């Protein structure tokens, strides 16, 4: 029975439990870190995989869908990215009885696949943007203290990847990359992450630069939960990509590629979780709203559950057919409203209609939502309940409107300022040394401060501080402008910028 | 360029040309048998399996996803199975630059991963029935003669699992598989396949039976393109998959699974397909309307170009924000008219509309559908196109009719590729002359019959393929080889 409240010190025993509970996944399978998407926990990871898919496509960004194996001589071209990987990947040597004259990899990443072809289908400025992706399992054997969705050996995700005539086009395309991020994790999933310009003594193997997105998660860990990386020209020279500009000279162009995985969805169960289990984001709860006939199975009263069950059917498909919402009608009369409950929460579905004898009498009906649960239960007329209105706008888009819909907004809302007041709460500043090691001991998140260096040698810092707290510097936003004459809170030089230090996953 | 006509003795080769024309996959990718599925092969794809994860999840069935790896000692436990798929098994051995402790498998398809869960997940009644389905790439390592879609050696597909209580909830699961299936490869593929129970020394590995739809090619070849299967209870017993009954009995529940590849694309794409390209139903049609702006950048006419083109983008906002249709506007005048129609053409864009100065000033617009073409182009008033109030509306309307005449051509094919058979000689003649299907009364649906396999095999390289048990037996009907008296009708063919 699932009753933990979701704390820095229980967060890591809450997450396992509520995976197993809520019937998410199921790591029983005997591979070690490839576990079983169950049905409850694989619609989430679809619709999350699902939204990004639809917004890459809003952008010019086509889904297509590669190969899982990579032959060993394309893995092996670009030196930096292999040597980065090599010790992830699993080998395929034989088919049936008989070795393979060529090795092949499973995919950990998929660039020297995908390079390999953007060399044939990119001759002339002509064919240029390409930009693709594909939603897809990659594979990391070297991953160690395997955890679901966080650190798993076969890692569901999309993965974009793009091709442009110039610098200033990738650069572009970084922006594009932000956009469906925010569009994912915050207007849908109701979280945020620090943006930051990851370090570069650990930028992707093979990268000109890489930005992240680090996510506080509840123990006070970050966890990279985007990463879009500007590839620079360096793969195209290894990988043989040249086109014809418009002057005929032939010329590399630029490469970017973003990526997502099952540490989005990590994150929005991880956040919004309470003691009751899961409390879910409309985008990804596989049933919106559950309705639930009380009061039923009385003596002598088949006729009242007639008429009760009746309204119950009339709502349903009223918030199914004509505003899209999943809705489910648990009509176990057998199990007791303690039991129900216990159930639904632990779930995390977002809303809770009860229906009975009484309240229809009256033209009631109960709503509650799972984040404030009982406490705050409304009272909505059934009439109301079932009031849409709709209009079309100016670019013939449907707006429709309800009073449940209207519930599921201010609930997501609701969601959204307590993640983000978290967020904030976990973003630190620090003035020295001292300050950041005891910020990441007794508080944890992001220890933020001035320093001196966006350059290799502030390497010398990352490890005093890896070695004094196990913290380590994350990265800088560019966009946070450093006030002039503020100094570097570790060697007192003059500060170029606001590093992000934190425990990572 | 693209202009090869599309018949039994050339469809091979205009198979290969147009996935490559259409840039609907790339073999160029230098693993055998493992392409790369291009954006606009792949829309077609993927607009397939999401309707078919919709209408499994319409009737109970839910998505899941297992891992890809299979440790070898869970492949090798049903006995038949193994014999049936170790050849195809890709071997992982090792993780990094060091061996593996235990081999791993990629998947070749997972009966034996996801009934070891079922062990797990079932222990009474109450846990059934239990309906899963996965969308995923499978590996088959020794397949040959690779071809796109139809035989390769990594296979985009479904699969569908059910573990049930009683052998009546397996049956009544196999209808369920087969609506689905009609679903998608006749009302939104617009083809027909030949639905058989396969032949009984030629199951699925471990399979109580099989039914499949066997699907008629241009060629004259037969293409298994759906697998729906009675897995009975010997897996379950292997697998140690085991329910408490309401009686607290400890009793082996009943398996059925359930498969459909690229095939289906491939059927649909080659079916409809002619000598100016493909020829898409709407549901696999990236774009269902293509808009093109004619007779623009005269001399001197920039005034009428923009009324045109104002126009053409008033239609577009229409069609895919009232209407929900997908449409693309070609407005680069750049390009000749020539080389736009021949282009939309061999990409299969099931509606052309073309809008010019001269078919403005009358308030007109052509709509050219694929299928018929120019010869048979509509002159539609434009404020019909733009007219819209179930939704009415003219180009809806037409991307309907163009969808029953696509079904009504593929259903006479198949139709007209089912030859009935009276003797040996008619069987022969009709495989070596005709192709496709034929249909012959025989004496039993038992492991006997394959005596005659072999004799048709070696007479004409054509298999018995199965039998429909639907099929009613006419009154004192006589088996065709034996002179017996027929318990079922056989269907024999060539075989992919
Ligand atoms: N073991 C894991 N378990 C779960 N999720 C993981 C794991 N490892 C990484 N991720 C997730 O994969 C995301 C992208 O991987 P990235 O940042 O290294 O960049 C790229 O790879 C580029 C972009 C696509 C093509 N390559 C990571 O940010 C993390 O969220
Ligand atoms: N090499 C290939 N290339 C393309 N498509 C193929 C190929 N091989 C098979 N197919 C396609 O996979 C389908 C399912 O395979 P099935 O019939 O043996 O049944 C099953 O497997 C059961 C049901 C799913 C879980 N197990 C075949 O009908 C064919 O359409």
């Amino acid at each position: 029975t699932f009753s933990l409240t979701k704390t820095r010190d229980t967060f890591a025993d809450w997450f396992d439990a509520i995976m197993d509970a809520a019937e998410l996944v199921d790591r029983r399978y005997p591979v070690k870190g490839c576990v079983v998407f169950r049905p409850y926990g694989f619609f989430m990871e679809n619709a999350i995989m699902r939204l990004c898919e639809e917004e890459y496509a809003k952008v010019g960004i086509s889904q297509i869908l590669f190969p899982t194996v990579i032959p060993e001589s394309f893995l092996k071209k670009e030196s930096d990215h292999i040597k980065g990987f090599e010790a992830e990947c699993f080998w395929v040597e034989k088919g049936g009885l008989q070795p393979l004259e060529e090795r092949l990899a499973l995919r950990p990443t998929s660039e020297t696949a995908i390079y390999s072809m953007f060399s044939k289908w990119v001759r002339s400025y002509k064919d240029l943007p390409l930009k693709i992706h594909q939603t897809c399992t990659i594979f990391r054997h070297e991953t160690k203290n395997t955890k679901p969705l966080i650190r798993v050996r076969e890692i569901h995700w999309n993965e974009a990847h793009c091709c442009h005539a110039t610098a200033e086009d990738a650069v572009s395309q970084l922006s594009d990359y932000w956009k469906v991020i925010d569009t994912i994790f915050s207007d849908e999933l109701c979280f945020k992450g620090q943006k930051l310009r990851r370090v570069c003594w650990d930028r992707f193997p093979g990268a000109d630069y890489s930005e992240v997105s680090d996510v506080v998660m509840p123990c006070g860990r970050v966890l990279q939960t985007a990463g879009i990386h500007n590839l620079g020209q360096r793969f195209s020279s290894t990988f043989d990509i040249l086109y014809a500009n418009k002057a005929n000279e032939s010329v590399h162009p630029y490469l970017t590629c973003a990526g997502i995985s099952t540490r989005v969805l990590a994150c929005a169960l991880s956040i919004h979780g309470d003691s009751g289990g899961l409390v879910l984001p409309p985008l990804i709860a596989p049933i919106h709203v559950v309705i639930i006939p009380i009061g039923c199975g009385k003596k002598n009263n088949q006729e009242s559950d007639q008429q009760v069950l009746g309204k119950v059917n009339e709502i349903a498909d009223t918030l199914k057919s004509k505003l899209g919402l999943r809705v489910s009608i648990d009509d176990d009369f057998s199990k007791s409203m303690g039991d129900k409950l216990y159930y639904y929460e632990l779930k995390g579905v977002p809303l809770r209609i009860e229906v009975g004898q009484r309240d229809l009498a009256n033209g009631q009906c109960i709503v509650v939502p799972r984040d404030v649960g009982k406490d705050q239960k409304r009272v909505i007329p059934i009439t109301e309940v079932m009031k849409v209105s709709s209009h079309t706008t100016e670019n013939h888009e449907l707006v429709v409107k309800n009073v449940i819909k209207d519930e599921l907004d201010a609930y997501k809302a609701r969601l959204k300022e307590k993640a983000f007041a978290f967020h904030n709460s976990m973003v630190t500043n620090c003035k020295s040394f001292d300050e950041i090691v005891a910020c990441i001991e007794n508080k944890g998140g992001l220890a933020r401060f001035p320093f001196y260096t966006t350059e290799a040698d502030g390497e010398v810092w990352d490890k005093k501080l890896k070695d004094a707290c196990s913290a380590e510097i994350r990265g800088h936003n560019p966009d946070e402008n450093v006030l002039p004459g503020e100094v570097c809170a570790l060697s007192g030089k003059p500060a170029v910028c606001y590093m992000y230090c934190a425990k990572s996953y």
